[PDB]
């Protein structure tokens, strides 16, 4: 490996070999159908809710998250880089795919597949990652940086559906070597979204923009229809001129033959026909191919940067709503913008890397925390873009001032927004894109007060239940599969009506984001207070015994949606404790005295009556009334852990918050799988696993990076980062499961997991704050 000195890449990216098999792989472990996509993924590519596509660590065009909402886990092997090198004074020259694998079928079969193992590596460090080209058969080394321009604070270039391919080469030898670099892509208009003839009509085209210093060629891949659908748009992929390179094309090769057609020009000197060919297809498939040749001298180094666009300006939702997405704000909705996309990318993408390691530095370069660390927090954001991430420019028919904006919990349970979830997995966007995450909590105020009567079968027990309750909160903003933002509680496993944790969640996610934008923002406070004034006075109703706390009612009605609570909850009454103080707060900046006193009241009462029912010496107990009442959950002050965050003081005595997480170390980390897992979510005092339901028995990987941060807040600087570690080894590591770009809600103590691709570790980022 000589490219790597010519390259920069950061010592905490994640590393894997090209073409590695991974033993170890966890699967789901339970007994309905669920997500399996395998280990063989990569950091993806796309801005905020411009559709993502997943390239894996095998080179593979994989994961399609172009459908918004959906995870279409396919390799398109059209889709590739290929390099061709012959070294001066030999008859013929080599040609490879730079793909670890091969087709299933006979399509492509005239190109050379099967990347060799041992011979180049895939880093990520989101949002960017990297390939090197290590081959004794290539003599000129190879790399490849790829990214999107996603920038905290920048709500612009960060919605871009693009992607860079910054390729640097470097001859060690000491023999002239002819290299080129091919990037294929298939024509994928009617790869979703068209029920028939899904080729028919796709044309490929090629683009010459020759301004002085500034050649870009490009092939626009669209169709001849200017249907205005969710199927219809355009691809692009291109490469700008740089000083010693030469570009060639092929306008069209058949994507369903054997490829021979392109091969068979590439595979001779590396150099295409140049053909250009607009004729549309009809049953087959069709792809275009752009390539650039050089010669490089011994130890000569070049680079050239080639690029991927694809403007899909609508998506719909399986309820019927097509919305633009957010990109269209800078160029357009009629779906006929890719060039403009890509040549945006060519001609700035050197002042994109630039912005993307300011951002990163501040922590790269803070020599105190691990790498693995840093290896965690960055490529956790990987689920920003890859979590079905909806972010729309107007109803397709429709202008509002405002861009509604969602995350999905994860793609197996298929909810925009959930709000028991974001309370732990919105960190990174408070922290960093913060008008978004503003306007998702304007989301969730605007329903607090609607109403919706008709009834639903509750999944957890065959009850009928009105669909949503004037003055909850609801659970989630809808589904992809039916209509976000119009049609809010999706979910039904559980009723969210009576839930006990959603309605303090939110109170504390509004204060929150007020807290860590500056304490400046008056209006956003404005905004939300009347629904925080009923979402507190609707959750005291249901005090049943008068101790001045909600009331757990012997079945899962909070996020830990099949584990029961009854009674008073250490989780549900410790965020209530500290909701109530969050809104006594918010009372005193709004200048509203009558709210600042009731909901003093209301604290007093509450704290006191949560310490006598439930400090046992050593740590709270799980609840008052259920059968393993006295076990140690990790979670236990949920509160406590927000109340720092928003500097909002004690509300458990100090010295009974350091026991407690004292206990949970000891106990939940360190009693199980000697704390190289996270933490465990109930414990019997006895230090057996507490086994009344399945999630007691899981690690939660967004709860342990919380309680990580919990640590870290209250001094347990080593607990901290040993109890984060685990989740990192898990995710990450050789000695794991394989999770790395799909993080789960959970793992058992065999390592398998439940709900791959989830948005609360995002949380890891409350170990920023
Ligand atoms: O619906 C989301 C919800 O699913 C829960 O799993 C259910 C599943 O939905 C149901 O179809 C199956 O028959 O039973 C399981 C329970 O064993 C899951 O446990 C929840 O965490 C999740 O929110
Ligand atoms: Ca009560």
């Amino acid at each position: 490996d000589k490219i790597s000195h010519k390259i920069d890449i950061p010592d905490s990216a994640w590393t894997i070999g090209i073409g590695e098999k991974f033993k170890n792989a966890g699967h789901p472990n339970v007994k309905y159908p669920m997500i399996d996509d395998s280990y063989v993924q990569g950091a993806p590519l796309g801005g905020f809710g411009a559709g993502t596509i997943g390239r894996t660590y095998n080179g593979g065009f994989s994961r399609w998250h172009l459908e918004i909402g959906k995870n279409k886990y396919t390799t398109v092997y059209a889709n590739q880089f290929s390099v061709f090198q012959k070294v001066e004074g030999n008859k013929d020259g080599v040609a490879q795919v730079l793909y670890a694998g091969e087709p299933e079928n006979g399509y492509l079969s005239s190109w050379k597949w099967d990347y060799p193992k041992e011979s180049g590596m895939y880093y990520a460090l989101y949002p960017n990652s990297w390939y090197t080209y290590t081959n004794k058969d290539l003599p000129v080394q190879l790399a490849v940086k790829q990214f999107s321009p996603i920038i905290p604070y920048n709500y612009k270039e960060t919605s871009y559906p693009v992607a860079v391919f910054k390729w640097t080469a470097y001859n060690p030898t000491n023999k002239n070597v002819d290299v080129s670099i091919m990037f294929t892509w298939q024509n994928m208009i009617g790869f979703f979204g068209k029920q028939v003839n899904v080729n028919s009509g796709n044309f490929n085209k090629i683009i010459k923009d020759k301004s002085k210093d500034s050649e870009i060629v490009a092939a626009v891949m669209g169709n001849i229809s200017n249907d205005n659908e969710e199927w219809n748009g355009e691809y692009s992929i291109g490469v700008k001129k740089v000083p010693g390179v030469d570009i060639s094309y092929k306008a069209k090769f058949v994507t369903t033959g054997d490829g021979s057609d392109l091969w068979h020009e590439f595979s001779k000197n590396g150099i295409l026909d140049n053909k250009d060919d607009e004729t549309p297809t009809k049953q087959d498939g069709i792809g275009s191919a752009i390539a650039v040749n050089f010669k490089l001298q011994p130890g000569q180094t070049i680079e050239v940067p080639f690029a991927l666009s694809w403007d899909l300006p609508i998506m719909k939702f399986g309820g019927g709503d097509k919305w633009y997405k957010m990109y269209t704000k800078y160029f357009g909705k009629n779906g006929k913008n890719s060039f403009a996309i890509l040549k945006e990318a060519l001609n700035n993408y050197q002042k994109w890397e630039k912005m993307i390691d300011d951002w990163q530095k501040p922590i790269l370069s803070n020599k105190s925390k691990p790498d693995w660390y840093k290896t965690a927090l960055f490529n956790e954001l990987y689920y920003l873009a890859d979590g079905g991430t909806a972010w729309e420019n107007g109803k397709v028919g429709e202008k509002r001032t405002n861009n509604m904006f969602g995350l999905l919990g994860c793609f197996d349970y298929n909810y925009y927004e959930t709000l028991d979830v974001r309370f732990y997995g919105s960190f990174p966007l408070v922290m960093l894109w913060p008008d978004i995450e503003k306007q998702v909590m304007r989301q969730f105020a605007d329903t607090i007060n609607v109403q919706d009567s008709s009834e639903f079968k509750v999944g957890s027990n065959g009850a009928m239940a009105v669909k949503k309750v004037q003055g909850m909160i609801p659970h989630d903003l809808g589904s992809s599969y039916a209509l976000p933002w119009i049609k809010i509680n999706a979910y039904d496993w559980q009723n969210p009506n009576i839930w006990k944790d959603l309605n303090s969640k939110y109170v504390l996610l509004v204060y929150r984001d007020y807290v860590l934008t500056g304490k400046t923002d008056k209006e956003f406070l404005k905004y939300t207070w009347k629904s925080v004034k009923t979402a507190l006075d609707k959750l005291k109703e249901m005090d049943k015994d008068n101790d001045g706390i909600p009331d757990n009612e012997g079945i899962p009605d909070q996020t830990y949606d099949t584990w029961s609570m009854k009674g008073t909850s250490a989780y549900c009454g410790s965020l209530w404790l500290a909701a109530l103080k969050a809104a006594q707060e918010i009372g005193k900046v709004l200048k509203d005295n009558e709210a600042y006193i009731k909901y003093n009241e209301w604290y007093k009462i509450a704290q006191q009556n949560f310490e006598k029912e439930l400090w046992n010496g050593e740590y709270y107990n799980f609840d008052t009334e259920s059968d393993h009442k006295d076990s140690i959950m990790a979670d236990q002050l949920a509160g406590q852990w927000y109340a720092d965050i928003l500097r909002l003081g004690d509300i458990l005595p100090k010295d009974h918050v350091q026991k407690a997480l004292k206990k949970i170390y000891e106990f939940n980390v360190m009693k199980f799988e000697n704390g190289k897992m996270g933490a465990v979510n109930g414990m019997r005092p006895d230090g057996i696993v507490d086994e009344s339901d399945i999630q007691a028995q899981e690690v939660w990987t967004g709860v342990t990076y919380a309680l990580a941060s919990f640590m870290k807040y209250r001094g347990m600087t080593e607990e901290a980062y040993n109890t984060a570690y685990g989740v990192y080894k898990m995710t990450y590591d050789k000695s794991g499961k394989g999770y790395w770009f799909r993080t789960p809600e959970a793992w058992t103590k065999d390592g398998n997991y439940r709900a791959s691709m989830y948005m609360r570790p995002l949380s890891i980022w409350s170990m920023e704050v």
